[PDB]
């Protein structure tokens, strides 16, 4: 969990570089083929744009291998109830937050079964925690995490976040009382390595992990938060039956 | 061992991508920034190369952190019998090999003490065994692997391999019957996905898994082969006391 939890944290990692990679080479890719229609085989600068076009080929290949191999990993998707799940994550919840943060935890009506790993979701939702514990560093008294999981019908679902529900769907959520997130960074949030916590501190590992969890959950993810107003992070999973 | 050794050989390739992956991308950043001062602001191809540039900045970054984690695993150094290390591993190289292939073990006189992982040597050297293996498929009944344990002195360390050797030395030899490693690919073969067996067969991951585990142990790895007369991977490893 610390180790085997390491490796699957490269698993969503190299899935969401993979992503954001890709759309950079293209980029790339476009504006070079570009250049060399431009100045071809007589020009001066054919040779260092062909030089750096087939040297890209090579770099990009490596990668590409490398990301592919770097996800390659296991998944054991277990029938979980939903309710029993946060039970056991409170102990943990309890555990990191402490210090000063109140916590409220709140548990809906009718509690959905949902197909998941349950080690992964046990690290979605640490990641958000530690997230909102670090949001409320502030207030010193004020700082008031609160997870709220529920169910919800297939209208509830697309108010509350989710446009693309087909019915009725499992809904986890890890609210705080922080400063929020502004406009300015809500787009560039679950991309791999991004962090406005310096150097030392921030890794940028979290929401990529948390990203791949849901969107590998058939799963769907949404925030609301206004400025001075605190975050709240929001899961959505398909209720299973059989 | 085929979990904790999957994240195991993540942190030997990541190492080594990043080796090569920095060597191309400084050709084309030499390449780049000489075209850029050809065609500078007013030139209608400097747009297109400042945009390469830039997303390149980008690209290369997430790649850098992403190897960078990818890395940052943990060894076990512990002192060990280089003898009695060899003698359990017969036991799986005995598994892999049976049907034809003839195996010969060869334990030398005063079996030094080294400082390793346990459990990546066991990879390293089974990494050359199968290896070993399928270079010995085509005679039948010829195949023949050889592995050769023994203490060497300073001098004896130089002919057999390790130029830069300070005193005494621990070798490790897995030797073969196979076809041997043509000139053209001796240069490329710890290449991090490199392999002449065909797209569904080979990965290219063994070797750079070797390579790395060598380099890791404070060691050097050095081959002799033939055409036609077998390859043979040396393994070099400093003596231990205190
Ligand atoms: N609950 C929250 N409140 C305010 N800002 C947040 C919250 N959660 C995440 N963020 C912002 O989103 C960024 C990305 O999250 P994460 O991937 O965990 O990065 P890090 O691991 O450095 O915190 C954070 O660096 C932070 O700027
Ligand atoms: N014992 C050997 N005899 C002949 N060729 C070998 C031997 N070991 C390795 N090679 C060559 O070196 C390449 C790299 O080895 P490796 O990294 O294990 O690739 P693969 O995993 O595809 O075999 C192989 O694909 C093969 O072409
Ligand atoms: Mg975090
Ligand atoms: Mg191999």
């Amino acid at each position: 969990l610390s180790q085997a939890q390491k490796m699957q944290a490269i698993g969503q990692l190299a899935g969401g570089v993979a992503h954001d990679f890709n759309n950079l080479l293209t980029a790339i890719q476009l504006r070079l083929d570009e250049l060399l229609h431009r100045h071809p085989v007589g020009d001066p600068s054919y040779e260092g744009l062909n030089e750096i076009r087939q040297t890209g080929v090579r770099a990009a290949d490596l990668v590409r291998k490398l990301l592919a191999f770097s996800r390659k990993q296991t998944v054991q998707r277990e029938v979980l109830d939903l309710g029993e799940l946060i039970s056991e994550f409170e102990v943990l919840l309890r555990r990191l937050l402490r210090e000063d943060v109140k916590l409220i935890t709140d548990y809906g009506r009718d509690l959905p079964q949902v197909r998941a790993d349950k080690s992964q979701l046990e690290t979605a939702v640490m990641n958000l925690a530690v997230n909102a514990r670090d949001a409320v560093r502030a207030a010193k008294g004020g700082g008031v995490v609160r997870i709220r999981t529920a169910r919800l019908t297939r209208d509830e679902a697309i108010q509350l976040g989710f446009p693309a529900a087909d019915g009725d769907t499992a809904f986890i959520e890890v609210s705080d009382d922080g400063p929020g997130i502004p406009p300015d960074v809500m787009g560039k949030i679950f991309d791999p390595f991004f962090t406005t916590k310096p150097v030392g501190e921030g890794t940028g590992l979290g929401l990529a992990t948390v990203y791949g969890i849901v969107k590998q959950s058939d799963g769907w993810i949404h925030v609301h938060s206004r400025p001075n107003e605190g975050a709240a992070f929001r899961i959505f999973l398909p209720v299973y039956e059989a």
